[PDB]
């Protein structure tokens, strides 16, 4: 599959320590377009910390896998 | 056994959620939930994950009969 | 984890039966008994807590009383004596 | 479309603390304020907005509401 772009807004963010066994960094990205859709994705620790609720940016997915999130920072 | 409910469709959303880890995709489950609200006296809301098919023929504001078997969605016939 | 008081008024009440998504058994579904409390003071604040079934059954809209909460968790609602 | 502008008056304001369904509990704070398009038109606009703006908005305040699609942006009230 190819890397697809999704215009979205950050609604959730939380760590899940599902059982010792696994730890998870999940964030809920809700589609910003008309098509009502939320993407509850498993993402990396690092990317997780730089993401904050209410951020609106571009979500890059490789099918069902999180590739990157680029917020629309305040400037210009 | 299957009960019937006079309900109205309020919300409706799709939810693609990654599950347990392990390829370029980590095992996901696509959900199609719709919020049904009772028309009767009591205030009850049924937030059910239903089939893609039904989901597409369901729109907010629709009123009708909801058929649940236990706490699982069976059918929704809009009275229109 | 102290327990504060909130002079309130019962505005809403609704049961929420929700199908849960695959967990961390089968397809479990959770019940939620939520009631909306509005501060009778002037703080312009509404509490929309999920409380146990038994309490929900004894709380009707338009009642006024003391609301006890431990942090953000509902503890009890005492309806102003007659 | 880009940020739109509407002449408006602040009808109400209220804070909503609500328990999320779904480690710990889970609280979501909403800072919703009700506006009224005074120029022409319909019913009132209920919108949750950032904690920052909320605190500066008081009922009866008259000003301009800047939105985007249907999401708050800023509320510029005329001088006092």
């Amino acid at each position: 599959a190819p890397v697809k772009l999704y215009m979205v807004e950050v609604i959730d963010k939380k760590e899940i320590a599902a059982n010792e066994i696994t730890h998870y960094y999940q964030v809920t990205f809700r589609l910003t377009t008309d098509d009502r859709k939320d993407l509850v994705l498993n993402i990396d620790k690092s990317s997780y910390q730089n993401i904050e609720p209410e951020m609106k940016g571009r979500l890059f997915m490789q099918g069902s896998r999180f590739v990157q999130f680029e917020t629309d920072v305040p400037i210009d």
